[PDB]
């Protein structure tokens, strides 16, 4: 019942411009109608891509909806200029006139919040974007922001994208409570947690083999080790995979499937409020092996439970949803 | 370095008015300054205890600094009318015509916080108290109401009183960053884990010995269950237990004691914000033992290693700190 929008990370990093245009093919050709991608996301590459697959973005006579980001990384803020700079970037490359989701990707602690939200409306008011978007924001921090827009009459966000996956589940205590309060919509990013619940990787891996992936050999890689490479990780897909079997024998989904499952059918997402997991990938064998698990039913209560072991296990030493 | 307030909730329930008196009198004659009592303890005889003991308080003649609550359960509301019958009668109880700290106990979820801060607003303009305070809020929802004083006019709550101890730290991950940056003091209740954490009971009790106690035959029994009776908890404790012995031997202290001095020396506490820790005891034998451990310096590093081990291992299981 919860949606499902195309992480297009990877698009210029992994996946040239053909193969990036195929697995747009292949994502729309299943209904599906949203795209997440960001101004930073392969030094541009990505938006640039995308712009250039004739989707007409951002018109009336367009279906698929786009998604980007500004930072306050590098030499960017989310100061007013900044903040203009990075959208009309991301404009210019999407070939469009405005993006139909519009995020602020990471807390920016050096720029008021105050001068960010302002002008986030001075750009809504110029129709640059339809919705605006929190991503990486502490469950407190939203509450500021959409308290001080509801005062200012300025445009809420009305979307946060947050670190959700069966084995990281932070985002649950607080955060969750709070965006139904405040009616925001939850998009889940690291749905597989980066890869890591596909289960083809093993803990032993970091000290020999270490596999050209999102875990190994990019800028990127590192932050991702400090993120989910830890040793009660690897415990807790073990974990999930002895149940598996034991309650599905040989007609035994992937745990790639499981996992994505996991998203749809018992999580804390709800359709009804018009959540969604944004799935990530590296490839097209990648994207429809994931788009089947996306179809697919509900697990057995006892696999549930299993994942629920799992989460227990590393929940103390779990990565926060906020930077 | 850290500030201690004295626990009135025991006292009209398990401390009778002589042995609460004796309590108050040790308490003070340690140099120690302020009071926490609510309109909802022992069905109102610990605000009347305290206010038949002569400390003319809420006077300008008065070294005594009181605090008090009203809450949103069985009749009441935090609506405006309850709000001020729940004060005022705390009032008449106290025998002061104003409190130093006024808390709102828990969140009521069926009145918009807004009516409830003009009402607190009205209140404070009319001199029944100095300072608000917030308890068991949400982070999230803290955010929210300071943001509503600054921009409505109306005095910003100034004091957090929450739940926290040295197996019970979810407040850390995202009350305290937002109390900083709003500039409240964090008051800590439970500190000893309504006693679990003086290390007195063991597990299997809950099947036969059943002591009379916080834990067993009363009204809240089962909530404190629920709580802290977990079997991780008491892994935990013995853990603390066997690292005591381990880095101290014969000299080894009680681990009350331990306990309280993890929440002055080695939490998130800062005397420097004005933090303090509120001491719940059930007789006098009990405070003179808690108030030298508040005295007692800091712990060896290999406790307060066993410390937190014992913390990550309930971490998964741990109670919200916000109703
Ligand atoms: N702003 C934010 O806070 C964040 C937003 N996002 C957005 O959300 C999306 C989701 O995040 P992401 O980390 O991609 O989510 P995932 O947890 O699903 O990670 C995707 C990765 O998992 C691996 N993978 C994908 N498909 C398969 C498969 N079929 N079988 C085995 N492994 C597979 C690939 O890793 P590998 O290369 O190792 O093979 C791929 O790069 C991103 O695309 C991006 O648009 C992402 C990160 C941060
Ligand atoms: N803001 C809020 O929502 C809350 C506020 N409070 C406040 O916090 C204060 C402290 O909380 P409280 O739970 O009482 O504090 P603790 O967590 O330290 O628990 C106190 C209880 O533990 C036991 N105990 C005390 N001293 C010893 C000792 N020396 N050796 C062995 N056991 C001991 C006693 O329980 P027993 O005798 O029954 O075994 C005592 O009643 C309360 O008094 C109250 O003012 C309390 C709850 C909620
Ligand atoms: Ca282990």
């Amino acid at each position: 019942r919860p949606a499902t929008v195309l992480g297009a990370m990877e698009m210029g990093r992994r996946m040239d411009a053909p193969t990036s245009a195929a697995v747009t093919r292949a994502f729309l050709e299943r209904g599906h109608t949203e795209i997440d991608t960001a101004f930073v996301y392969s030094e541009g590459q990505s938006e640039t891509i995308l712009g250039g697959l004739g989707l007409r973005l951002g018109g009336s006579d367009c279906r698929v909806k786009i998604d980007t980001k500004a930072i306050p990384l590098f030499g960017n803020s989310l100061k007013p200029d900044s903040l203009r700079f990075q959208l009309e970037t991301s404009l210019k490359r999407l070939q469009c006139p405005r993006v139909d989701l519009f995020y602020l990707h990471m807390p920016d602690h050096s720029t008021p919040v105050e001068e960010t939200l302002r002008a986030c409306h001075q750009l809504h008011q110029e129709g640059k974007f339809v919705e605006l978007g929190l991503s990486n924001y502490a469950a407190w921090e939203v509450a500021e922001i959409c308290t001080l827009c509801k005062s200012n009459g300025w445009i809420l966000p009305t979307v946060y994208q947050g670190m959700y996956n069966a084995i990281t589940r932070q985002v649950e205590t607080e955060l969750f409570p709070c965006l139904r309060h405040f009616g925001l919509r939850f998009y889940a990013f690291n749905p597989l947690a980066g890869g890591l619940l596909t289960g083809k990787y093993k803990y032993e891996d970091k000290d020999g083999k270490q596999p050209v992936g999102r875990f190994f050999g990019n800028t990127w890689a590192e932050m991702y080790r400090n993120r989910y490479w830890k040793e009660h990780h690897f415990e807790g897909i073990a974990l999930v995979e002895k149940a598996l079997q034991a309650a599905y024998g040989a007609s035994a989904p992937s745990m790639t499937s499981a996992t994505l499952r996991w998203m749809y059918h018992h999580s804390q997402l709800q359709g009804a409020h018009g959540d969604a997991v944004i799935l990530g990938m590296s490839s097209l064998e990648q994207l429809e092996q994931n788009l089947a698990a996306a179809e697919e039913g509900p697990l057995e209560p006892a696999v549930v439970d299993a994942f629920n072991q799992a989460w227990h296990l590393v929940a103390h030493e779990c990565p926060n949803y906020f930077r």
